[PDB]
């Protein structure tokens, strides 16, 4: 079956929504809350996504299945440890997984996300728990990893705890913050909680992606740009609908963060139009594949790489072209982002 079999690097993705049905089944029984369905199957089917669907309709799978997992540390751990695992079974050799750690904290977060009665797992030792399992994950199964935390579009109070976070728990192994959630919060991109989150990850070296264009339009990208400086976008396909922020972000050489298969799910890309992707490939781009969340997606890297080879002509060449580029535009520091491309380079000949 597989569409490219060399190794590749992911920057997007979520851990949240990269669990296996079976680790949620276990911690539900585990710690009895209720699951819609019980076996890991129906669940998938269930959590799973084959069509687009409505904000709501979308945000509703987090409460299938989050209330097992925040609250609990050893669940927590457990999941970012298997989302490594995960990754070496796609052939990947680093990947930047992103989350939120309030979405799971019981505690010293207001308000108290899914229904969760307070507990004792602050937004802090999620963090701890998370580097615990993806450290432990990179040494077992030898992928690369870091990680990436997310502020919320709808809760700049959680912002700078975030910064602060980031910059706490630094290679160690956060290596940047992202804005998450309904791109379609009107005014959502300035609110001053995210400002200053991300102004404050200026001062002080914090790497900088933001999801924008993927739904919402052509200004969110720009305000991510101008106002929040980001290095990077999170998928970012509404750039095309003004064409001088366009040309300049391709003069700038900005990453861009394509989640192929996710998109069409999504309802963000519809099919009779244009694919952003294939564009992206027309103009030489830099730009990445990325799978977003194989949980809700039902998906695997392979998914996305099926796609755009099946679909799309993408020839493997493209492929090489487009993980050299999601190396080079890693958040790793400068020296290990060189061994990153060494490894790629030998690796592609
Ligand atoms: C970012 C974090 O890493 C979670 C947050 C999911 C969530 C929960 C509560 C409220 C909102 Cl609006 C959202 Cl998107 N995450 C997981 N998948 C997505 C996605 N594709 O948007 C977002
Ligand atoms: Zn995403």
């Amino acid at each position: 079956t597989p569409a490219f079999d060399k190794p590749k690097v992911e920057l997007h993705v979520h851990l949240d929504g990269a669990i296996k049905p079976e680790t949620i089944l276990y911690y539900g029984k585990r710690r009895g809350i209720a699951l819609p369905a019980d076996t890991p199957e129906e669940l998938q089917n269930i959590i799973g996504m084959d069509k687009p669907l409505t904000l709501p309709d979308f945000l509703a799978k987090f409460d299938y299945y989050m209330p097992a997992i925040a609250g609990c540390r050893d669940a927590i751990k457990r999941i970012a440890y298997e989302f490594v695992e995960m990754k070496a079974k796609d052939g990947v050799v680093y990947v930047e997984v992103r989350y939120s750690p309030h979405l799971l904290a019981n505690s010293k977060v207001e308000p108290i996300p899914w229904n969760q009665a307070e507990g004792d797992l602050t937004p802090d030792e999620v963090v701890s728990l998370v580097n615990q399992g993806l450290q432990e994950g990179e040494r077992d199964f030898g992928v690369k990893v870091r990680s990436i935390l997310c502020c919320m579009r709808h809760q700049p109070s959680w912002s700078s705890e975030v910064v602060e976070l980031c910059k706490k728990y630094r290679e160690q192994t956060v290596v940047a913050i992202d804005l998450a959630g309904d791109e379609t919060i009107e005014g959502s991109s300035l609110f001053p909680g995210h400002v200053q989150a991300y102004a404050e990850a200026v001062k002080s070296g914090v790497h900088r992606t933001v999801h924008a264009g993927e739904v919402g339009s052509a200004n969110v990208v720009k305000e991510a740009v101008d106002t929040l400086k980001t290095e990077r976008l999170g998928h970012g396909y509404h750039t095309l609908e003004d064409t001088t922020l366009y040309n300049r972000l391709r003069q700038e050489n900005m990453h861009f963060e394509i989640c192929p298969w996710s998109s069409y799910l999504t309802g963000a890309w519809k099919p009779d139009t244009e694919h952003a992707v294939i564009r992206f490939k027309n103009d030489q781009v830099n730009y990445s594949l990325n799978t977003d969340d194989p949980l809700i997606f039902k998906s695997t890297l392979d998914t996305d790489y099926q796609m755009t080879k099946k679909d799309m002509g993408f020839t493997e060449e493209e492929f090489k072209r487009l993980n050299i580029n999601a190396a080079k535009s890693s958040f790793l520091p400068e020296d290990e982002k060189k061994e990153l491309l060494d490894l790629l380079y030998k690796a592609y000949r």
